[PDB]
DNA sequence: GACCACGGCGCC
DNA sequence: AGGGCGCCGTGGTC
């Protein structure tokens, strides 16, 4: 390319180099642009950022985030990564995408700009005639990138003092548990080491080993194994409690307070748009899609996610979302009839599990029923079902049998989906998002069957993901107009922040947008709460 | 200081 | 031998 002075003309493709992967934390080391057979390198990258009207190119959203951090409105546009990800969601990295579609991902901005341009040309060619994938690009993924950039740059407020205090408290309880474990083992060892614990439990204390690990075939110490040994030796209960607390402390209580950004005073995640096989988003650095919620100890951590002063959080969660999608995709008249009748499958299963009326089911019980319902749907074994329900193996089988006999069109939809996957090499969502699943004709049964479970899950999880994305795209402009913010997405949930004076209206509107995004054969239902913190906003 | 593989486990 | 993720500490290694 011809070297030309900065700035580039409008419409140019950008290349950029960051000091680290997180745009909210990165130094912008270099910036360049390419168009029309020319490359333009910025003498000073931060100054030069002001000259761009759009971020067009590889990882455009990341540059947009850094621009927003600096007070600039630089929306992301075309990004070859999104085209590639739609063609095949195994396309998750710029290294891999460049090699597959025509170049090399280097560490120089001018080269990255030129690469972006040529990758765009080639990948745009590949999507010609792929009308459904093009619709996803234009109506979902490209506009969504701008939404994600605003979410990332906005961040969420954290009660740091509350978590710092919690660390001190949890440490004392951890020490009580470890001391007891070491007393019972008769010696000290590294309780965080699963290899050392294995030896202590199964060789020294002579407890029965129940299961093996996946890759290395050691005797497992996982919670399901420990649960089955709780009455076999008092050490087991202590270990379970120790793991609960150390998990909370090491993963959430200690790390999160140290990640407050010095300028925003908030915590900033990354919402990765080309990271999953199904079309879901993921969140990283830190992951805010797995903040604890199940146990009362984990719940305390959610209290730390708070609204700005004078604002409230608004939490919206699609009800029974994948079950509704399955009713639409399969066309099962009976499953559709459940949602037309306003019933709740999770509550119904919980009533059975715990042996109480529907009205006696509490939130803890209902949540427990979710793993069972989704587990069974996507191929859980009778053995495992019998294990985490503490019931005979026989009535676990029968429960699985009763499940599929109630909704006949589901088995048929599974069989069609799998034959299509074998024939075409991919399965697809309602909107035509694809996942290639090559091991569907593997001759090793366990491998083949695992591939089948991946394959028929994807249209369901992926259609739910497509719906949530479309809802975000539609909702975002409306929030902006009301002076509200979108903070987090957690797969089938959104967390917004609204001024107190507007929070009730924002909740009503966001519910409506989410319910009406793309009607199915069954209504979509959304539960919405408002509160000072994330725990209170979901109650 | 890092990379990776693993087991383990937090959420959806 | 439920599906999708990312992060922990350990262990091995460079
Ligand atoms: N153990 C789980 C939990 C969740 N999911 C997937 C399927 C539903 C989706 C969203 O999770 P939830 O909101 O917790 O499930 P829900 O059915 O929408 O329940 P709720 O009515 O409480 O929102 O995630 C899953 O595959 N396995
Ligand atoms: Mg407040
Ligand atoms: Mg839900
Ligand atoms: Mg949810
Ligand atoms: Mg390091
Ligand atoms: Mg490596």
């Amino acid at each position: 390319l011809e070297e030309a002075p900065w700035p580039p003309p409008e419409g140019a493709f950008v290349g950029f180099v960051l000091s680290r992967k997180e745009p909210m934390w990165a130094d912008l080391l270099a910036l360049a642009a390419a168009r029309g057979g020319r490359v333009h390198r910025a003498p000073e990258p931060y100054k030069a950022l002001r000259d761009l009207k759009e971020a067009r190119g590889l990882l455009a959203k990341d540059l947009s985030v850094l621009a927003l951090r600096e007070g600039l409105g630089l929306p992301p546009g075309d990004d070859p990564m999104l085209l590639a990800y739609l063609l095949d969601p195994s396309n998750t990295t710029p290294e891999g995408v460049a090699r597959r579609y025509g170049g090399e991902w280097t560490e120089e901005a001018g080269e990255r700009a030129a690469l972006s341009e040529r990758l765009f040309a080639n990948l745009w060619g590949r999507l010609e005639g792929e009308e459904r994938l093009l619709w996803l690009y234009r109506e979902v993924e490209r506009p969504l990138s701008a939404v994600l950039a605003h979410m990332e740059a906005t961040g969420v407020r954290l009660d740091v003092a509350y978590l710092r205090a919690m660390s001190l408290e949890v440490a004392e309880e951890i020490a009580r548990l470890e001391a007891e474990v070491f007393r019972l083992a008769g010696h000290p060892f590294n309780l965080n080491s699963r290899d050392q614990l294995e030896r202590v439990l199964f060789d020294e204390l002579g407890l029965p080993a129940i299961g093996k690990t996946e890759k290395t075939g050691k005797r497992s110490t996982r919670a399901a194994v420990l649960e089955a040994l709780r009455e076999a030796h008092p050490i087991v209960e202590k270990i379970l409690q120790y793991r609960e607390l150390t998990k909370l402390k090491s993963t959430y209580i200690d790390p999160l307070p140290d990640l407050i950004h010095p300028r925003t005073g908030r915590l900033h995640t990354r919402f990765n748009q080309t990271a999953t096989a199904t079309g879901r988003l993921s969140s990283s650095d830190p992951n805010l899609q797995n903040i604890p919620v199940r146990t009362p100890l984990g719940q305390r951590i959610r209290r730390a996610f708070i609204a700005e002063e004078g604002w409230l959080l608004v939490a919206l969660d699609y009800s029974q979302i994948e079950l509704r999608v399955l009713a639409h995709l399969s066309g099962d008249e009976n499953l559709i009839r459940v949602f037309q009748e306003g019933r709740d499958f999770h509550t119904e299963t919980a009533s059975w599990m715990f042996g109480v009326p529907r009205e006696a089911v509490d939130p803890l019980m209902r949540r427990a029923a979710k793993t069972i319902n989704f587990g069974v749907l996507y191929g859980m074994s009778a053995h495992r079902l019998s294990q985490e329900l503490a019931i005979p193996y026989e009535e676990a089988q029968a429960f699985i049998e009763r499940y599929f006999q109630s909704f006949p069109k589901v088995r048929a939809w599974i069989e069609k989906t799998l034959e299509e996957g074998r024939r075409r090499g991919y399965v697809e969502t309602l909107f035509g998002r694809r996942r290639y699943v090559p091991d569907l004709e593997a001759r090793v049964k366990s491998v083949r069957e695992a591939a089948e479970r991946k394959a028929f899950n994807m249209p369901v999880q992926g259609t739910a993901a497509d719906l949530m994305k479309l809802a975000m795209v539609k909702l975002f402009p409306r929030l902006e107009e009301m002076g509200a913010r979108m903070l987090l997405q957690v797969h089938d949930e959104l967390v917004l922040e609204a001024p107190k004076e507007r929070a009730e209206a924002v909740a009503r509107l966001a519910k409506e947008v989410m319910e009406g995004v793309y009607p199915l054969a069954v209504p979509l239902e959304v539960e919405v709460g408002i509160g000072e913190d994330w725990l209170s906003a979901k109650e």
